[PDB]
């Protein structure tokens, strides 16, 4: 049995020149991870800021921009640190009031500008191929850890009794085919024209290729993402009459799961190129996002480029 | 603060003639969640066994028929005892290796044949109406006991600190409109002609009725049951291609909760007529449903009647 | 596997004429245990309100004289209630700021004064052979629930995974002999002679008959009572210079310990007569107390009698 | 709040030369005190060899010598390692089947044998003087781990609610006094005429000198030690007529204790010389064993020399 935060210090000593810098950052968010299990755990019987204040207590990181907040977040006295967080503390909020899963996400960069000087917007948007690292965290029937640095994506398991999070799989993937969609229909008539004609390849008859796929969408990102990785699938969340540039955040939601994506043998594109590859523009730039088996990914691209949006 | 065991003793003595054998089976009952509340907890660091075992380990019911990895199995219990129990003690099991929302669905009725006798098929064929109580579990991001005695919905949320249910609500009630619609479109190219127009009716733009609505699927009756009946909605499993007549078991999944629905203000199909008024024919039956909201399962019911199918 | 809440309802059908009021009394007090332990599982990271509240708030008891408390403490609204109940909410305190074991003792006593009036002192001054149930709850690496009606001691342990008490012996016994004698030997000085002899005897060499004894003292009536019970032993608080009279309340900790170890098939004295047949003057009067063994009881009074004091 | 294992690391990095060997089995130790808290709470609703598969399953101890039943075990662990660890995973057993406090003891040494070769009994019989950490994980009412490396006595209790002991104190010190004596007066008979001798001036009456003394013995060396230095007093445990030379194991607990008490103020003695300069002949070696408050062993020793014993 291996615990995480054994786990993230045996990767640590594969690089005789770490300064334990990001050992500290990660371990930091493993605790955040465990104070927001704890307080869903017990709804009726902040997140945000549980984050945020574990690691600005901990001089730990040099900035953080979450999700729901306008502005970055500047650490006073952690100017001399290298990494910035993005975050979305808790993906999925409407889930929590109904005792459904919710999830959090993280991603880390090394910043842009000098160590020693406050971060800037500039250390927040970078390309998501620049990431050292990306996990979630997902608060269900029970709690899972998943992050990659690059390497992988490393699956934990949270163990109540012990209070720690134990490995799982040291190398989580996509298994070889998927057979799920995870979209919210009720977007439906502004979908892409694309997009409309996947969905109806979902639906159609054939036993040789495993259609018709059955659909399942908890209306968390996480949660929904954590359930095609381990049994294989896609999530879609494209252009819609509300959202005319989709609904997730590029920084906050897209890239992180992009990197874990990719580490796990699957594919994230926004239809038409690789999420990772995009050059950010703005803090909260929204992007259609589809995510999951590369070989459903790659019929989503399909579709969009063969029917074209007048 | 009001626990559960305490709850329950206060409703037997609302009845001069209670013997305290009803209290003995919901108290059971009550146990076994918090047993399998523990197993799921517990995915790596089943319900179905565990529940029989329990029921049995007291003579507290006549029989028990259940529904267990879609096969269906029959107990006898002690002869003496006048209440029969219908049980789906696992619901979405499938959900369970992916750290998703699960339940547990429970439906008890008095028996038709005389005490001191042996059970028949006859006492778990009664119809809806005849059910003495019904109720739900539900295993997510926290856990939920929700049950009817045909006084309310009682909602109680468990407290792991204490290892009680604690009264949320006495008389849980759907909210005066639902904006959300849950169900399986994989399955769509069977689907009845009426429930693709209600879908489409689901997806225009009419903010006056609080349109387009947004889409739900969880995968799991009891906890896409459960969010509808704290934010408003509609759950819906037709008639589909792998099952020409519906998917969900009349007895352990129909009837229970279009009990808990009635008594929540809401409603309950088969798209045509009331589940809790349908005559049972065979331990297996299985039906379309369609439940939640009152005005969501009218318009379903009135889009089969203007689109009906050959 | 079975629940102290499952046993309290079986024993209460026993008496066919019985009305549910002192199962209601005894299953409010294993809540109070379940509250105390988790406050005390958490120190650093009230028990008398917490159980005076958790009993008041539920309308059980007509009144309650707590062990602090110079006075009884009549519960409004509660007058129709025939139950009275003495505590001692956390016995020795002391242990609780250094980790060490604690525990809370009550006795339930019918009352004498008419239902329907307010209790006074006389309903709290019964002798203890008139107690209608006794126990006790031991805090330590684990919790266990400890209790008699007068048809034997009933044990419960605490399971944390469930958050219910399950059933560890039906009729909890004294092994056939002790060897362990608890006492403070720090009040040595103005021991009574017959104390002093019966340490001697404990000390001298003697295999045939387990001598010389160990000794163990946790500072715990509770936990020592406990630990003598599961192994065999005595526990000793005899008149010393700061307490002529011995240091324990004889209603408070004396007469409920007595009714358990009798119980248990040992005695308890105050080193010339029976516990329980002593008539209490006062709310708050102490007594010499030797309880565990009945062989090593006996030695104690033999000792006392053979050496008295001038 | 900081947790322990950011206490490690933050400790480590006041080290230059630090490497992580010595925080890697520090962290190892913390890990094993959750393993062994879960099966203790679990008494029925070991410590040993759960302790020696985990710092086995890393490879991160040369070897380790400990005390199992009464039974010495050396253990060969990898040769490039260059710590050695001593220890008692269970110090009290026999009170775990009571619900009472036990705890576990540790000692480490850096070996004297070079580095890449097998370790010999002369890595495990270094002086106490020569350790470079020690401490214990007491188990009782709650839990809490204590231990040094040389600057002050780090105490942390342990939040179940979140996995993580939280420090407490980082240089916990015994108060200016004490006035509690813990031993076990049942082996009287053959305690030296120095400790008789203690004993009744422990007794006599004298406020002046907060006399006479209370008496507190668990039987567990770790919780009265604990209780000891939370509150002041003295431990003792001489030669008997059962152990001439002391029951206590030099090395795997008088040493460990030793370090402990020596670093909050305290005194460490066999009744005549320092404990951690005594040069250990075996493995297995008992020694007489006086710890606590300075004042209270320096008694014990005037006493010993007054009424030296033939
Ligand atoms: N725990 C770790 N897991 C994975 N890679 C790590 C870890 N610690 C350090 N590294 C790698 O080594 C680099 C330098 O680490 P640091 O000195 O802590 O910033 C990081 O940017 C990673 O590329
Ligand atoms: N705990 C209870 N909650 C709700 N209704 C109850 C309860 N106990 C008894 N009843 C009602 O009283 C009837 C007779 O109770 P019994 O004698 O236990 O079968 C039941 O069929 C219910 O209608
Ligand atoms: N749960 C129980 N366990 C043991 N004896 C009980 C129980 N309930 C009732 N009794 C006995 O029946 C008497 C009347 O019960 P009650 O009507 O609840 O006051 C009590 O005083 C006891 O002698
Ligand atoms: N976590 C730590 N806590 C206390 N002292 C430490 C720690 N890590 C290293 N040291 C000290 O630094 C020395 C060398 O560390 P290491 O290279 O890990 O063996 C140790 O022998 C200790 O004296
Ligand atoms: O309600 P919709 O439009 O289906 O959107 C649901 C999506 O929005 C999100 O909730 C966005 O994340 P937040 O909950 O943090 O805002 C995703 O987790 C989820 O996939
Ligand atoms: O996978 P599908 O066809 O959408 O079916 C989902 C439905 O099947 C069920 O799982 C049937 O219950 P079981 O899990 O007990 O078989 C419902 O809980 C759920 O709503
Ligand atoms: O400190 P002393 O004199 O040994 O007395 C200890 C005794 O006093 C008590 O603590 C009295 O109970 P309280 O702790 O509730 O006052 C007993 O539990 C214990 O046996
Ligand atoms: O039963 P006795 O002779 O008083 O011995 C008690 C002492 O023995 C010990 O139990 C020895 O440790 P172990 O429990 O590991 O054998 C100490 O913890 C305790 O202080
Ligand atoms: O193809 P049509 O008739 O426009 O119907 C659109 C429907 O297409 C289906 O594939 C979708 O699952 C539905 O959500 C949608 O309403
Ligand atoms: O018998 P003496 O010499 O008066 O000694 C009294 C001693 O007698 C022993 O039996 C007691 O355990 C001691 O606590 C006490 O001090
Ligand atoms: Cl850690
Ligand atoms: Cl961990
Ligand atoms: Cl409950
Ligand atoms: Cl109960
Ligand atoms: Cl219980
Ligand atoms: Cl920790
Ligand atoms: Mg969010
Ligand atoms: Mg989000
Ligand atoms: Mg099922
Ligand atoms: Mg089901
Ligand atoms: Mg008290
Ligand atoms: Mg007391
Ligand atoms: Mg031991
Ligand atoms: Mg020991």
């Amino acid at each position: 049995m291996k615990t995480l935060g054994e786990f993230i210090v045996e990767k640590q000593h594969e690089f005789s020149h770490a300064t334990g810098e990001l050992t500290a950052l990660l371990s930091a968010i493993k605790l955040g991870a465990k104070i927001i299990h704890r307080d869903i755990n017990k709804a009726g019987l902040f997140a945000n800021e549980k984050l945020k204040a574990a690691l600005k207590a901990r001089d730990i990181v040099a900035g953080i921009a979450s999700e729901e907040e306008d502005e970055i977040v500047v650490f006073e006295g952690c100017e001399h640190a290298k990494y910035v967080v993005l975050m979305d503390p808790l993906d999925g909020s409407s889930n929590i009031d109904v005792n459904v899963s919710v999830g959090t996400i993280f991603s880390i960069y090394r910043r842009v500008t000098p160590v020693g000087t406050p971060v800037t917007e500039e250390d927040f948007l970078q390309p998501g191929n620049k990431q050292v690292a990306a996990g979630y965290v997902v608060y269900g029937s029970s709690t899972m850890l998943v992050y990659t640095t690059g390497c992988g994506v490393h699956a934990f398991t949270y163990d109540p009794s012990l209070g720690v999070f134990c490995l799982c799989q040291e190398r989580m993937r996509f298994p070889e085919k998927g057979k799920t969609y995870s979209i919210n229909e009720g977007n439906y008539i502004k979908f892409p024209n694309g997009v409309k004609k996947y969905i109806k390849f979902c639906q159609e008859e054939d036993k040789s290729t495993n259609r018709p796929y059955t659909s399942r969408y908890i209306g968390s990102l996480v949660a929904d993402f954590h359930r095609n990785l381990l049994k294989g699938g896609i999530y879609l969340y494209p252009s819609t009459a509300s959202h005319p540039d989709g609904k997730l955040r590029l920084l906050y939601e897209c890239n992180p799961m992009a990197f874990l994506a990719e580490q796990a043998g699957g594919k994230a594109s926004d239809g038409k190129e690789r999420i990772l590859d995009i050059i950010p523009e703005t803090l909260h730039q929204r992007r259609s996002f589809f995510v999951g088996n590369d070989h459903m990914v790659e019929d989503v691209e399909r579709f969009i480029r063969e029917f074209p949006d007048a």
